[PDB]
């Protein structure tokens, strides 16, 4: 029906409502590290998050998201494979029922426990609705999560998830600094792809960082207590909200590093 991640509405059904699901530049993909070409012409990623203004945290029935003020150039991505300036709209995660799955991208078929997406849109298109209709409209910065040591910068997020358990719930989430979610290295892979949920628009320049962040078992367990369902409905844990790897087709994954 309305799409989700279950047996009857999950990724293998999405093509019926969104035929671009079987398109030529779908995401995510497996990153085959030995086949990705080092591109010495790729520039360092420019991440400018000092003036970020977070606004709200929301359970959208498919993930939770932290939304930012994107009405000015306060939190922007540029350089790397990008032409121009991309404003941060929101970040969200994909995660598993257990630590051995949850990421959308894979690395030599390895699945991480979770994947963080920082979603940015190209200011030349003026708004994100316009940007998703363009092949260079969005840049999504993808960061893998493994389970081990706690990520201190994630704790303010984990501590409010009890307040947005079910679909539709939101809360004030001001003064959150997304720099606390970044790994040391900005070494990346890049390829042209898509949104990984409906409507699966082929509008994304993917930038996937090589270095995962570590989060604790206690932090990821709080993700797994969220609910896909709305408040009065049968409880269906929000887990395994990831789309599997899609055919690479006529695409090259480029590495910023040797
Ligand atoms: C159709 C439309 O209006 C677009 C504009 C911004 C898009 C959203 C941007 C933020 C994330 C990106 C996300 O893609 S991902 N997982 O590759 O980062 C798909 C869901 C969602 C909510 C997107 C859904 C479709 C949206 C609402
Ligand atoms: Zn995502």
């Amino acid at each position: 029906h309305h799409w989700g991640y279950g047996k009857h509405n999950g990724p293998e059904h999405w093509h019926k409502d969104f035929p671009i699901a079987k398109g030529e530049r779908q995401s995510p993909v497996d990153i085959d590290t030995h086949t990705a070409k080092y591109d010495p012409s790729l520039k360092p990623l420019s991440v400018s998050y000092d003036q970020a203004t977070s606004l709200r945290i929301l359970n959208n029935g498919h993930s939770f998201q932290v939304t930012f003020d994107d009405s000015q150039d306060k939190a922007v991505l540029k350089g790397g494979p990008l032409d121009g300036t991309y404003r941060l709209l929101q970040f969200h995660f994909h995660w598993g029922s257990l630590d051995g799955q949850g990421s959308e991208h894979t690395v030599d078929k390895k699945k991480y426990a979770a994947e963080l997406h920082l979603v940015h849109w190209n200011t030349k298109y003026g708004d994100v609705g316009k940007a998703v209709q363009q092949p260079d409209g969005l840049a999504v910065l993808g960061i893998f999560l493994k389970v081990g040591s706690a990520k201190p910068g994630l704790q303010k997020v984990v501590d409010v998830l009890d307040s947005i358990k079910t679909e539709g719930k939101s809360a004030d989430f001001t003064n959150f600094d997304p720099r606390g979610l970044l790994p040391e290295s900005l070494d990346y892979w890049t390829y042209p792809g898509s949104l990984t949920t409906p409507p699966l628009a082929e509008c994304v320049t993917w930038i996937v960082l090589k270095e995962p962040i570590s989060v604790s078992s206690e932090q990821v367990l709080k993700f797994r207590k969220l609910n896909f369902n709305g408040e009065g409905e049968p409880e269906e844990l929000m887990v395994d909200n990831w789309r599997p790897a899609q055919p690479l087709k006529n695409r090259q994954i480029k590495a910023s590093f040797k």
